[PDB]
């Protein structure tokens, strides 16, 4: 199973903090990177106070069931998630999303796949299509025709 995740960091300095992610991914057992995007430097989705995301898309095969596979980002966001500042412990600062897993849709409590809101994400859209410009939704839509369609403003790199 190809799993597609999506990679995001709003710190100042997030490359320590998104490297240290590329490598725990590929630690995953039973998983290992076949590819990653770019690094895109995009203004936040939100208040925009909050620094600039870099994000990146990331081919994950994997032997792992969904549901595992998701503890194990959540676990990683757990470890690797946070940076110490002198005082205490800054919140955390790395977001890893399943955008897809396989052509398996699933709508859980836990998971919902694909990701739910994608579909407006420009910061997910484009690194993906970089690593997988052919890709086609479970439900038979094209990532080129969704980026066609909407137009989505190209990412600066980061
Ligand atoms: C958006 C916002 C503020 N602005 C941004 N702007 C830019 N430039 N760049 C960004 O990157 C960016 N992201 C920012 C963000 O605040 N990002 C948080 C992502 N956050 C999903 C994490 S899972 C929390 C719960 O979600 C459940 N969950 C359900 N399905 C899945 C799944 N398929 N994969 C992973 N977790 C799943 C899971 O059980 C967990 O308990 C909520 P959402 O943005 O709404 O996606």
């Amino acid at each position: 199973t190809v799993a597609y995740i999506a990679i995001g960091s709003n710190l100042a300095s997030p490359l320590e903090q998104v490297n240290a992610a590329l490598k725990a991914l590929g630690d995953i057992p039973e998983s290992h990177i076949l590819t990653v995007s770019s690094f895109y430097r995009t203004p936040p989705l939100g208040p925009q106070d909050q620094p600039d995301y870099l994000n990146a898309a990331v081919a994950l095969e994997t032997s792992l069931a969904p549901e595992e596979l998701l503890n194990h980002t959540q676990r990683i966001e757990l470890q690797q998630g946070r940076v110490r500042k002198a005082e205490r412990w800054g919140p955390r600062t790395l977001d890893l999303d399943i955008m897809l897993f396989g052509n398996e849709v699933i709508n859980t409590e836990r998971l919902t796949v694909p990701h739910y809101d994608m579909k407006n994400r420009g910061f997910m859209l484009w690194p993906l299509f970089e690593i997988a410009p052919e890709l086609v939704f479970p439900d038979g839509e094209m990532l080129r025709q969704i980026l066609h369609t909407r137009a989505f403003d190209k990412l600066n790199k980061w």
